[PDB]
């Protein structure tokens, strides 16, 4: 995923899925 | 977690973690 600088209004529903969970 | 009716502005950073991942 690309990220919204330190999780914010747009980073996980996406990211803390396959990186680490 | 409690949820924001079908994921929205508030349901995963939290939920698609320990339920299913």
């Amino acid at each position: 995923c690309s990220c919204s600088s330190l999780m914010d209004k747009e980073c996980v529903y996406f990211c803390h899925l396959d990186i680490i969970w």
